[PDB]
């Protein structure tokens, strides 16, 4: 209870950001107050709020969070923050329609006084922002904007920095927007990651965490970039005894570190433990949920694997149920909600929940990869709602690293995973030290600008099933999509396609190695697109239905329009 405050509950002032803004815009209430409370974290000491009402009968009820300034060096090595004034209350809202607005706030501390402002009145006007992301109401294996643009998740995961913190992200993101990125993971559990909330405890949050949190959603909406939060991790709940990075004896949930549980078990039951975690995701909400960067809160990394003493399937179920009930209540912009599972083949009982929107892959295999991520791809159609492969590695031990200096592993998964049907790429891990030192990013600038001007809300694309190879003395496999207006294939060499060793492919040569016929009706153009160098090789007019294919080392991709 650093915070504390005990004088009467008053308002002091308040600052406005402005008074006109752009549609789904940031407009920012900064609140100065006195009140009585032990934790300005917690809405039964102190409840702030904004209640904001459109022309059109729209009532938003926004939660206000506690707020400290800093300012940002790099000092020597390291990010060093630098607080800035007291901290005081904010309040961040976003207009989804356009015109006036009006809106007070609203205070409650735990004496039961309540005070309120005024009215005050914004306008909004129209801008170039597409909106929230969601599911689409077209086709449900995939993601859309509220204006109706598709949400092609391109990227990796980019959880946390190094001790440079905001600073690495200053660099990783702008390379990675520009080779056709718009997506990315961020930690915000364990107690150690860069945006950790729990950072000395479940009960107050942890300011400076929050602020560089605020810093990379910033930086990723002058970027057009939309952001995976995960709220927590399972190292939180695994025992040392258990190892794989195992942080439970660490962990602010624990008795020993002041929390409320004995035992990892009891974080899904424990009253005290629920009550603190829906003040989380509160402040998680009033800080962040305002902004259409946010694409996802994912409860969970890997849920299944806390410890084996505190997993109980029921349990956990009722909290997903619960939870993601309870956030969507909270939010006024209702965010897309998901969870995690190690197991590739997730957890049914949970992934069936009505309230997790989209459902999940992580998969860490070495060998036959491209085969697995079509099986689980085909599998996963089942739930109904979009697929997200988000953690994909040849081995969770980092192999990767020493094996694949040229990224074809992951070349490999993000062309399998969009043919294959999925709502976007195979999401890799090692953003700090493989994508990034080894400059990968040119596998994503390929793949994002060969569907770039594919609608996949609109071509009813189906796996490709009907075709027949000639390809003699070369074991050439094809993945790919059918549609109304295109066909779209992933074709690589089944020996060549494992082969980390060689350099980049350089295609030279474009003889005729085989061909591939398609149910398909003349005309029909084909495009030959290098997925190295992210180039259209060659264009063909054609007039009968098979396909030439050229010689390539590794893997090509081709473009068929139905002109017919």
């Amino acid at each position: 209870s650093r915070y504390k405050d005990n004088r009467p509950l008053n308002i002091l002032g308040i600052d406005i950001s402005k008074m006109e803004l752009g549609r789904y815009n940031l407009f920012e209430v900064s609140i100065f107050l006195q009140g009585s409370y032990l934790n300005p974290f917690d809405p039964q000491e102190i409840d702030v709020e904004g209640i904001f009402e459109d022309q059109y009968g729209n009532q938003y009820r926004v939660p206000g969070f506690f707020y400290q300034e800093y300012k940002r060096e790099l000092k020597n090595d390291y990010e060093y923050l630098v607080p800035v004034g007291d901290p005081y209350f904010k309040i961040r809202f976003s207009p989804i329609n356009i015109g006036s607005y009006k809106f007070f706030i609203k205070v409650k501390d735990k004496t039961g006084r309540e005070v309120s402002s005024d009215k005050y009145t914004i306008y909004v006007k129209e801008s170039e922002k597409p909106g929230y992301i969601r599911v689409s109401e077209k086709n449900w294996r995939y993601f859309k904007f509220d204006n109706g643009r598709q949400f092609l998740p391109i990227g990796a995961n980019i959880c946390w920095a190094t001790s440079k913190g905001t600073y690495d992200y200053d660099v990783w993101l702008p390379k990675c927007a520009e080779n056709g990125g718009n997506y990315f993971r961020v930690w915000l559990g364990p107690s150690w990651a860069t945006f950790a909330l729990e950072r000395e405890s479940v009960k107050e949050y942890d300011l400076k965490n929050a602020w560089k949190l605020d810093y990379v959603l910033n930086l990723a909406e002058k970027l057009n970039m939309y952001i995976m939060f995960c709220f927590d991790s399972y190292n939180e709940l695994r025992y040392q005894k258990e190892g794989a990075y195992p942080y439970w004896e660490h962990t602010p949930h624990y008795e020993k570190n002041g929390g409320p549980l004995k035992e990892p078990k009891d974080f899904w039951t424990n009253n005290e433990m629920i009550k603190y975690y829906k003040n989380k995701l509160r402040y998680i909400v009033a800080r962040y949920g305002y902004s259409t960067n946010v694409f996802a809160w994912e409860f969970w990394n890997e849920v299944d694997i806390i410890s084996p003493t505190a997993f109980v399937i029921g349990e956990v179920k009722k909290w997903h149920e619960d939870m993601a009930k309870y956030l969507n209540s909270i939010d006024p912009w209702k965010h897309l909600i998901t969870t995690s599972f190690a197991f590739s083949p997730g957890k049914p009982e949970i992934d069936s929940i009505s309230g997790l929107n989209f459902v999940q892959t992580h998969i860490y295999k070495s060998n036959r990869y491209i085969d697995a991520l079509l099986s689980l791809i085909a599998y996963k159609e089942k739930y109904r709602k979009p697929h997200l492969v988000g953690e994909f590695g040849l081995d969770a031990g980092g192999n990767d690293l020493w094996v694949d200096p040229n990224g074809y592993v992951i070349h490999n998964a993000i062309w399998t995973t969009i043919l294959s049907g999925a709502s976007g790429t195979a999401m890799s891990w090692w953003w700090d030290n493989h994508i990034h030192p080894n400059n990968l990013y040119f596998h994503y600038r390929a793949l994002a600008d060969f569907v770039k001007d594919i609608n996949f809300l609109e071509e009813k694309f189906e796996r490709l099933t009907n075709y027949k190879f000639n390809v003699y003395n070369r074991e050439i496999k094809v993945i790919g999509l059918q549609g109304k207006k295109y066909i779209l294939l992933w074709l690589y060499n089944a020996k060549e396609a494992y082969q980390y060793k060689k350099d980049i492919p350089n295609m030279d040569s474009s003889k005729f190695l085989g061909s591939i016929e398609l149910l398909i009706k003349p005309p029909i153009k084909v495009i030959y697109y290098d997925t190295y160098r992210g180039e259209k090789i060659k264009e063909l007019d054609l007039d009968k239905n098979v396909i030439p294919i050229i010689e390539f080392e590794r893997d090509l991709a081709i473009k068929i329009e139905l002109l017919g």
